[PDB]
């Protein structure tokens, strides 16, 4: 059982210096500060050590090339990462590494492994334990659950139960103290391959009452390649007392304008409301039931090779790697 | 027991037609179609019938002036409204009409009343039952629970349990088919204050990896009077490989720059991490544990009264009407 563990940094590797926690520790250190004696062939490697909120798109490319070269070398990979953008990393890796031959699992903790009442060891233990199950794909393991990477979302900013599988079932869960596989995500084909590319300049804006289209017109001028509007619920772009809908109608013919929802659960459905149909007709691309992190990283990923609106729309609505549920 | 029911619109006043749901029913008809007991005690009044997602800030002025003039003539007020912006309306109303003398409850439904299994009659009955309990304040009644308006947030775009009281407990809940009060908010004062003034032009931007401050400088140039950055976890502004921190450092001195979190539970804590402390140093205002809706609406309300930064900072940090929790 050859396991490779890559560190990216994160709360899990920090310590309360002068101005709050700051990522500090090596992967070998952390590794030992836990039940590393659960002897299986292991090996640590520090790719980086940053507070998660500093992670940028390039770091995902760096991490993906790394994994790519090693997918044949080990039986499974574990990545320690900061919780803040972990869902973004997991999602982007899922688009870049198609048909992974081995389980890749991202994990971290809410408190430094260097404290007590720390979730870090439990999380690492769950992550190692899952790779022994030989269930390939890209997942996140946290608080006793293993979730498909592109369906996971961080919904709590402080509690140990920080992640959730959104609109899709957990892959594994602790049952009577032992990981139990609840279901095996079967998207994965045979031939593995990397599709490492992306356009990072996209803008996410929350719709609020009275929002004008001015900020959308100007994002185009500033060079943004895609715009995601985080809407109210099931779907609709306001046109009452605002020029937002008028502005979206034409910007949507120049760069992809995606509509997702503020609500954590259920996704969007532009067929539900008449206001939603009108938006669909104006060129807006629905995000289905995808998590916010997979929507953002999938658009960046798609813009990595095309600027054609109809092709962006077709790819956004296609289930690439388990991120999206068959729409009616 | 004199109850006024004001209609604003929403899914509850709509009917699923050949184009999806759309406005169509007045308050009287919703009550008749819901089979609600009678109208000799209940006064039904339409203020407007606007489709779900189309509510604009000036509608709140109209609603607040109506309420203000009727709080001393009825024992309770129920407002039928769209779910998409209901929490913004409950929140804004709470800042505009402090210390109301009677219970004001907003309700709606996920399914039009003419659809099978509609939640509309149940939500309506719940609101009317809460109004007779004579517990003053502004609330949202939904799926058998009554929650403090300023603490409610819409977390589902389709499920019946669409609203949840965030970082604060339910005020009432159905138990043995009866509405039992779980706790009475007690931060109301003696005088009914009416402050119907606000600045609507604020902007909400989610923070994502790679995001530049260029869009933030552009928002100031466009006339935005405040900006909310939806951060990653407990709070922080990415200053690595991006000029976002640099731009926020200058912008925060001219207009308020508020930091909330993408997470829905636990809120912001700007002292926890190094990144968080640099943000505070940079002039960013923490939203604490407030709901996104309360945060947006309160910022708008404060800007209708002062443009002075430290002053805006004091008010955002002050618990005005139960929207936020102590030691911050």
């Amino acid at each position: 059982m050859r396991i490779l563990i890559l560190g990216m940094g994160g709360t899990i590797a920090s310590v309360k210096g002068e101005r709050g926690y700051e990522s500090a520790l090596s992967v070998s250190k952390i590794l030992k500060l836990a039940g590393i004696s659960s002897e299986a062939k292991i090996e640590a490697r520090d790719l980086m050590n940053v507070d998660s909120t500093l992670i940028q798109p390039s770091d995902w490319e760096r991490l993906a090339k790394e994994i790519e070269k090693e997918v044949w070398e080990y039986d499974g990979i574990v990545i320690t990462h900061g919780t803040d953008t972990m869902a973004y990393s997991a999602s982007m890796l899922s688009f870049m590494l198609r048909n992974p031959p081995i389980p890749i699992v991202l994990t971290g903790s809410m408190l430094p492994i260097t404290e007590k009442n720390s979730d870090a060891p439990f999380n690492l233990r769950t992550a190692l334990e899952f790779v022994k199950l030989g269930i390939r794909g890209i997942y996140i393991a946290f608080n006793g659950k293993v979730m498909l990477g592109v369906r996971a979302s961080k919904i709590r900013s402080m509690g140990f139960d920080a992640f959730e599988s959104i609109n899709y079932p957990n892959v594994a869960e602790i049952k009577d103290d032992k990981l139990r596989i609840l279901h095996i995500p079967d998207f994965y084909g045979d031939e593995f391959f990397s599709d490492i590319k992306y356009e990072p300049k996209v803008l996410v804006i929350k719709l609020i009452p009275g929002l004008s289209g001015d900020i959308v017109r100007e994002a185009l001028r500033l060079g943004y390649k895609g715009i995601i509007l985080e809407g109210y619920g099931v779907g609709g772009i306001p046109y009452r007392g605002t020029d937002l809908f008028e502005v979206v109608s034409s910007i949507s013919k120049r760069i992809p304008v995606v509509l997702t929802t503020q609500a954590i659960y259920d996704g969007v459905d532009l067929q539900r409301y008449k206001v939603g149909r009108i938006a669909l007709e104006a060129g807006v691309i629905p995000a289905g039931d995808m998590t916010k992190e997979a929507t953002i990283t999938k658009l960046m990923w798609i813009l990595g090779h095309t600027k054609n609106i109809e092709e962006v729309k077709q790819l956004m609505g296609k289930n690439i790697t388990g991120e999206l549920t068959r729409v009616s």
